[PDB]
């Protein structure tokens, strides 16, 4: 299978760790250079045209957002299910606390730092305090606990990981939600693909040169 | 099992569609009065601390973010396996469209209408355009298809059902989107929740009045 991604982009990331985790490998890693459209193309539109990043290409079939990806990842080619178990109700928890990666937690990211790494725009300090509240229910999710989604590690570690570590990149104080600070440096010992992972946040920190 | 919800919201619209078409019934169903804060009460915020709705409350286990709750009610109490099917490939591309229903469609509604409705702003005219970004890329989802994910209806029906139903009563014009206007009188036919959920979006039609 072929992988459409950037090192730098964290949902790419995500699927990165997935497939360290799981010993798959890409058969091809293409990165698509967004600055000279690549995108566009009408080969990369006859795969994805919503012309995203990370997309997969799986044998004739096309696949893109990463969560998509990740659990496509573990169910099909997951020795075991412990990522993405078979229970339910385990799963119940993993995809909303997925849901909350995409749609508060790296929403916040984006709304915050987008403006300012690309649009050049001063820092907006309402979309600062958005951050806030998505850490709080993050550090909120993880009292008690010592993964994110349950008893065991799973895919939601391996998605937070990825949008912590650019927050961590970016220079965000995360230090004080203080389950989420053990959480964080619990989960990268437990990361295989984790240096990979901080190799390309480096990527996305010349973003902020 | 109860469920926490407004019936005007359309994350509790797919949900109530879902389960109609499982031939679920909740044994409960409450209103969550959001003007009077009754999400953020010690006894909504022990089930759901992130305090949204709608919220699945299930012989003990706390579900939300409504995407997870539709696929956990097909997995836990469906007959079968036709909305949300076991195949792995299919549950992918069912699972991207619900990501795009997330963060790219229902996105584009709420980031155009709530400052309207909701702050008393005008309308924003490049939020207007990144809803026909959104219905452009639907439209091309469902080019030589009679679903939008596979050859069979599915969850990701209803959840465009719950959204584009939400843009049809705000007075969008998606006419134009030719194979959306298509899929859109095909699947209401083949949605036995249908009328409770064009009932519910009366109640989100008061918003605009």
């Amino acid at each position: 299978m072929d992988l459409y991604y950037r090192p730098g982009s964290a949902p790419c990331r995500s699927v990165l760790m997935t497939a360290k985790a799981l010993g798959v490998e890409f058969d091809k890693k293409t990165i698509i250079n967004t600055r000279a459209r690549e995108q566009f193309t009408p080969e990369y539109l006859k795969i994805n045209p919503q012309h995203t990043i990370p997309t997969l290409h799986d044998h004739g079939f096309a696949l893109w957002e990463s969560r998509a990806i990740m659990v496509y990842l573990v169910e099909k080619y997951g020795k075991d299910d412990k990522l993405f178990p078979k229970d339910v109700q385990k799963q119940a928890l993993i995809n909303q606390r997925l849901y909350f990666d995409m749609g508060t937690l790296y929403k916040s990211f984006s709304e915050y730092y987008y403006p300012q790494i690309f649009l050049k725009k001063p820092a907006n300090e309402e979309n600062y305090k958005k951050i806030e509240v998505a850490f709080e229910f993050l550090n909120t999710f993880l009292e008690g606990q010592t993964y994110s989604a349950g008893g065991d590690y799973s895919l939601a570690d391996i998605a937070f990981l990825a949008t912590v570590s650019t927050f961590d990149v970016a220079g965000f104080d995360f230090k004080r939600y203080a389950n989420v600070a053990r959480w964080y440096e619990n989960a990268k010992k437990l990361t295989p693909g984790w240096e990979e992972n901080w190799a390309g946040c480096q990527e996305f920190r010349k973003y902020f040169d």
